[PDB]
């Protein structure tokens, strides 16, 4: 099992999106993509006490965005999950680009997608051959 | 646009199909499936104890359901692993096992994987 | 070894499953699984009239399940038999098409028939899905 | 929209091209071309006697073309007949991989049989491809 | 690692284009496509000194374009197949007859320089893998 | 529209990325991310001597880059002159797989070459990736 295979293109200006543990397989295909001359900006939106990686792509990218959202130990984890649900899709809006990438769960996928697709920029979600 | 993992619809027999995380969500209705179509699958989530979810659904969905509940962040994950390693060690250990189809980090699939490779058992990971 | 076609697992709604000949062996259980999810699907089996098969199984397994029988003409060679089978499923899905709206149509059959009956659905923006 | 079997074009070398039922039809262009292009292959149609078809297309575009058609009874329900069909491919597969050595094997029919086949091929250490 | 799996399929007049060392792999698939009974053309653009196989898909294909760039040793590659980059282009344009599938095995390069000029046609286009 | 060979984006550790013709041009900027990202990337390209392309920037983008020019000959026609460069592909590759580990080899070039150098490569028991 090996990461989303991507290609090594100049897309332009690039958005790779990471849900949760996500960020963790976008890191290095981020950072390569800065390093062949992409203008890539990273997203990791996920629970507050998970951050993660944080120094490292901030150093391997142009702009680096951490979005935390509170664990609330109230609310049940469905809830709270469509809380990331939330933040992440209204992030994506703002931020509108030559590519978006993203890997997190389908849900969360799907979701980026809908909205990505109002922008026409197109959109590259993970694989694992 | 982009849709869950798709997965062939066949009688493989007992499967177990492991969900890491958020993973499990995506695994529940494949799992579902199997199971209505005459698989004898046993779902398994590893994730942290505030984050188990859907148990009640998979519990009536499958023949098994087991929640591994674990309590930086990136020792954290660390312990996730190595939990996910040594359940699912056991399962193939205590029982044979047709098919293993898993859904989470590709880290953790790595991990997962060499295990269960250990004992000649096809895996699918989320492609 | 070869396994059946890979097919996601989601609510896309109303499906037309569609088998031609042997072809309905591989979908029952798709389409079994897909109204098992909360789909609604309904299957439609058009084969030669001595080959009609799992009738009663996935008639309990989905909202609707649709048998076209075509008889096998001992008076004509296979071809022209064939190209009717093609004729018949071309009707049946335009007519289904036609009086109801999908979202999704997944049909598995010979490749032969499989661009005839995308041929239609074409016509009416529905997605359509094939084996691999 | 939906098309054949994507397959490469190289010389291979002695290769047998199956076709179960209608799926004959759509190896038969393929075959053509394989042989077409200097590889020997032999094609190799099982279906039921009513059905057979192409016999002398294929005849005249390929080295050897075999014809084994299964009595079809429509007397049983299809699940029998079927297996006839099922066993008659399993035979005449072993018997031509007995007898004869092959380079490479490819088949285009109902994924059940295509299943069994490929466990019988994959016991001459013979590769082999389906379609998709 | 095989040649490019393709369908064989009846799809009308078809445009096999081959850049350099791609023809190559183009022969065999263009032969049987012809003899399936398609109208193929093949086009092989490649320097002058590299022409290949001329005579062979001749006498496959109803007609086979031949158009051969010359080397100049006085410059770094990266130019001298720019004008084989330019020469695709400019051949392409000009077939575009009337076409139902235009295939090409070719560097990825040109593969995406041959691309726009033929997505501009509405005509399906395949490439190699 | 039409991509550059998808690739993931891990360390593999030791990798061997080799570059047939034009094919070069394709795997520089593979390499060029691989070797960023953590690997030890040895870039290899075999091609005619009148058609070297990129030597000076991928030798600044991995490890080492290796260049095998083969002349060209006017009498074996442009049939043993690739042929003659296939010799040059599987020899260097033998003496890498031979004299080195490596966790993965890579390569875009001619399919004809490609399986060429897979056949070798399996020898060696080394995973191995193509376009």
């Amino acid at each position: 099992p090996l990461g989303t295979p991507v290609p090594m293109e100049k897309f332009g200006k690039i958005l790779a999106i990471g849900a949760y543990t996500g960020i963790v397989e976008v890191y290095p295909i981020a950072k390569a993509w800065q390093e062949i001359g992409n203008d890539v900006t990273t997203l990791h939106v996920t629970f507050e006490p998970m951050v993660i990686l944080k120094e490292e792509l901030e150093k391997a990218v142009t702009r680096h965005i951490v979005e935390p959202v509170p664990l609330n130990p109230n609310q049940d984890f469905l809830a709270n999950m469509k809380n990331v649900s939330q933040r992440l899709k209204e992030k994506v809006r703002e931020l509108l680009w030559d590519l978006v990438f993203m890997v997190g769960p389908v849900g969360d996928q799907k979701q980026v997608f809908e909205v990505v697709k109002e922008y026409g920029v197109p959109m590259k979600v993970d694989l694992h051959p």
